[PDB]
Formats: structure tokens, C-alpha cells, sequence
């Protein structure tokens, strides 16, 4: 028993970390078969950055420009492409410790892995989601662009996201591994909206599953509701509304757990019109949205 | 910017991780050199675990009952021996993928990352703290048992903990790497005593000097307080009394903020005795004491 913020193991991802120069410019690499993925602002100086013309300054490089490492040996870059907001740097070298792979565009609400990288070395590891706004809540540093994140199952690595910039607000938006930003932003130092975001409702339920079968019970009422009438009370707190896909989605832990997902709903409603009253829920003060319904199957079965 | 609870890159870790099985229960093992260590409870049957003769049980076996899989080729065991609560099963070949390593025995208050496991298999990793009561809040179901707890410098993994049970309470015990338990705690499945827990309150002060580098600074206040003032608060609150000591590693995140520790001190004092008012810091709703001072400067300055 017990419930963490857990992360994918990050063994697969860490062997295809590199380091990428350009000019004065040093982020990180994704080397899979005989391409290196990062963030096109890699040939940006800062200055560049407040208004770049990517196809122009990617004019100015050859192959020769970007230096690409793997711990301490050198590729060589024998070709070069943009695509949407992200280099692809040809090398004459597959990654002998390529994993098993697939390039997928998550959804908003869904969770990731972060493996945080400096200089093409990993620092460490997070779990995290994919805000409603397309932004997600890290850590990162200057240099931690080309940092990505990921699912695995079984030996699969689906690649979801790779970190691009750190809005003024201090949240972080990057690209899919096609280099198609998540969201409205684009990879420019300048003031960009993010959207207002919302509580991922489906997952706190999760989340209040995951704490009925690891014991936390005392949020249990003696109440039910309806779609409707939890939906107000989710658009009057800022929650996602909830659909018939994501209660479809909460049977398994309905199943297990015996609690109806419509009284689970009306457990919700009380926490978000009385609040916590000074309890905690699974070590935790707030409802927790970073926990997808499949995370809790996973995290409650232990899926290897 | 932005502040995650971050677990170290695994992948050093997973490399060690293989599968004991002796009769009908399987276990994690670590495999480093030609060692295989694992809790010497594998060797029980779920009957024998409610109060053990582990060397009468050890006697009855021999190398050929410890069957050891790393991934889905088979060790020959060469040797087995018992130290304290930890079997090592000398196997006829050294790991490929020893990292450099070291056996630690940390202090309560310290953190670490784990790599829950089964059947030999990473599930997934997340940091945590060594309570002061010795006992971790894990995420651990049946047949996790062997997984390990660690740290990491720069190429050096240091393995700090090994997880063997889980108590009635809910919360988990284990061993360093020589078998020693941390805490009062015996392998058996009995009723067992986790002691008072107090909150790690240097950890408190770390976090919220990470908050501040951060943004997060609606906390701080025009008040000053003394070690002496400070403890009787932290007593009432069940938090560690803090020493000279505790102050002087704060003294690197203390000149970074220009915020003395004792200015720091009495923001939280006033936040433990007038509680958050519905506000969060770092994106918790409580005060987490899960990052030690060193944390905070690692994940603030991106070491690799
Ligand atoms: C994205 C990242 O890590 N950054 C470091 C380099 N900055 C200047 C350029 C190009 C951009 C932010
Ligand atoms: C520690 C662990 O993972 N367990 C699974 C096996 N149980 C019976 C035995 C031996 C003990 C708990």
C-alpha cells in the first residue's frame, strides 16, 4: 500500500540523452536510430530570441555547425532538417541503447515522465501532467531545453513532449517530437497567454480512488449526485466538466472499490464546498489532479 | 524555474535489479559484482513470516534453491550467506552493468530516491524521506521487497536502503545494504512500534528557501525569532528541534536569499500557528519536509 507521485523509470530515455551546440548555444539532444531530435532555438542566440526567423538563421548552418555528443564521444551530423519547431540532425551512427519507440501527441490531463537534463546529463526525474492550457508545471533550468517526456509500457518509450521555454508567468510549454507546441505559444521570448486553467477532474476522482483502497476514507459521504449537478458545482471551482467518456474511464476503480463513480462525484462536491477542514487525503492538503485513472490502475497493481 | 519533488535517473539502478525465487516466493534482488543481495526473508513462506528462524530456515536450503533471473537470462550461485536481515548470493558472474557504487547508511531526515520493483522488473521511481521515526512512506505491494533506495553523485551510485515490510500501520520499513534495520524493526509479521514522528523542520526551512527562489514569498514577514523561541513552537508542533548545525547547512540558501535562517524560522513559526489560510507554496497546501537543504541547491543550481 502507499501512493506516490511516481515517475516511469528513466533508464531507456537516459541513453539517448546528447548534448547539442550551436554557435555559443548548448541544449539537449534525443538521439533515437540515426536522429537527433532538439529545440530549433538551439541555433538562436539570446538576442535572436526575442524575434527569430528560424529559416533564416538555420540558413547561415551547415552540418558541421552542430556539435553533437554522447557522453564523451562526438557524432558526426551529415544532414539537417527543421521540421515545425524542432532540428533533426542526421547522424552517421544509430544509438546502439535505442529503446523500443513511438512519437505520441498526448492529450491535456494525460500524465508524463520529465527526465530534467543539463549539458545532454540527466539531473533527475519527475512525474507530471499536461495542464488543461497545454502548459505543464516543471522544473526547469536555463539549458534544460531538449529535456523530454515520456510514457513506457512494458518496452515501448512513447515519446510525449520535449521542453522549448519558460513563459514570464514561470510555467513550461514545449513541442510533441514533431515540434508541434502544445497549446497557442511559440518559441519566441516574448509575453504569451496561456489559457486559464482548470482542475483535471477526472483524475482527482482517480486520485480519490487510489485513496479509498490505500485507506484514506473519511471523505466518504452518505450522498450521491448527478452529472449535471456535479458539473455546476465543477464550472463554479474551475474543474474540467466531466463526461460519460470519464466515468467509462473510472469503472475499473468503480469495480474495485464498490463506490458508484456518481457518489465518488458527490464526495467531490462536499471537499470542494466544505474543503479539507484541516485533513489530508493520501498525504496531501489539496485535491491532486496529477494522477490519471490508468496511473492508479498501474500504481495499485504494480505494472513492471 | 518551478520546483518538483525529483527522483534521481534510475538507469544506473536498473541495470542491478534481478529476480530471487526460493520455493514459492520471489523477491527483488541487487546484483553488484558477483553479488546478488537480497532480504533473507525470501526464503520464507508466508506462514514462516509470522516468527521466523531464519538461520534454521537458511539450513535447509542450498545454492541451487536460489533461483536469481536478471531479465531472461539465469545466474549459477555459487555461495550464499546471511548478514543480518540480507542474503548475498555470491553468483559466477560479475554485473556488465556494476555502476561505481557505495553502501550507505543514512540519517533520519535525509532523502533518497527508490526504484519500486517486481518480479526483478523497474515499475517506477520516487524520492522520499527517511522519517525521524525511521520508517519511510512508500508505495510498496506485495513482492516490491528488495527494492532498493539510493543516491547519486555525479557517477556514483550510493545505495542507502533496501525495502523488506510493510507495517500494519500502513508505512514501510527496511534495511541499508548490510542488512541493518533502520529503526526498531524485526523481519517478522508482528505488531510493531513505528515511534512519534515529527516533521524534519530543516527540510520545512530548505523548501521554503526554494519557494522564495522560486516566487513563492506571500509567507515572509517583518518578524525575527530565536533558536530558543523557535523550538518551543517546533516541540508544540511536533517538529525536530533545530540545531547550530541545521542553521549552518542552511547557510548556503540563507546567502543566496539574503534571508537570515532565523528570519526564515519565524515565517515558520507564524505559518504553524496561523496554518496556510487556503494558500499554497510550491503547489502544496502543507509544509513539505521531503527536500533537504542540499535538494534544493542541486535542483536550483541543475547538477547532472
Ligand atoms: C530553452 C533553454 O534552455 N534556454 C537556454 C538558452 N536561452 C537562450 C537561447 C537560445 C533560451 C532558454
Ligand atoms: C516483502 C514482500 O514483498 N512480501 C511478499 C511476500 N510475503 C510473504 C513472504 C515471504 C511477505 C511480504
Amino acid at each position: 500500500s502507499g501512493f506516490r507521485k511516481m515517475a516511469f523509470p528513466s533508464g531507456k530515455v537516459e541513453g539517448c540523452m546528447v548534448q547539442v551546440t550551436c554557435g555559443t548555444t548548448t541544449l539537449n539532444g534525443l538521439w533515437l536510430d540515426d536522429v537527433v531530435y532538439c529545440p530549433r532555438h538551439v541555433i538562436c542566440t539570446s538576442e535572436d530570441m526575442l524575434n527569430p526567423n528560424y529559416e533564416d538563421l538555420l540558413i547561415r548552418k551547415s552540418n558541421h555547425n552542430f556539435l553533437v555528443q554522447a557522453g564523451n564521444v562526438q557524432l558526426r551530423v551529415i544532414g539537417h532538417s527543421m521540421q515545425n519547431c524542432v532540428l533533426k540532425l542526421k547522424v552517421d551512427t544509430a544509438n546502439p541503447k535505442t529503446p523500443k519507440y513511438k512519437f505520441v501527441r498526448i492529450q491535456p490531463g494525460q500524465t508524463f515522465s520529465v527526465l530534467a537534463c543539463y549539458n545532454g546529463s540527466p539531473s533527475g526525474v519527475y512525474q507530471c501532467a499536461m495542464r488543461p492550457n497545454f502548459t505543464i508545471k516543471g522544473s526547469f533550468l536555463n539549458g534544460s531545453c531538449g529535456s523530454v517526456g515520456f510514457n513506457i509500457d512494458y518496452d515501448c518509450v512513447s515519446f510525449c513532449y520535449m521542453h522549448h521555454m519558460e513563459l514570464p508567468t514561470g510555467v513550461h510549454a514545449g513541442t510533441d517530437l514533431e515540434g508541434n507546441f502544445y497549446g497557442p505559444f511559440v518559441d519566441r521570448q516574448t509575453a504569451q497567454a496561456a489559457g486559464t486553467d482548470t482542475t483535471i477532474t477526472v483524475n482527482v476522482l482517480a486520485w480519490l480512488y487510489a485513496a479509498v483502497i490505500n485507506g484514506d476514507r473519511w471523505f466518504l459521504n452518505r450522498f450521491t449526485t448527478t452529472l449535471n449537478d456535479f458539473n455546476l458545482v465543477a464550472m463554479k471551482y474551475n474543474y474540467e466538466p466531466l463526461t460519460q467518456d470519464h466515468v467509462d474511464i473510472l469503472g475499473p476503480l468503480s469495480a474495485q472499490t464498490g463506490i458508484a463513480v456518481l457518489d465518488m462525484c458527490a464526495s467531490l462536491k462536499e471537499l470542494l464546498q466544505n474543503g479539507m477542514n484541516g485533513r489530508t487525503i493520501l498525504g496531501s492538503a489539496l485535491l491532486e489532479d496529477e494522477f490519471t485513472p490508468f496511473d492508479v490502475v498501474r500504481q495499485c497493481s504494480g505494472v513492471t
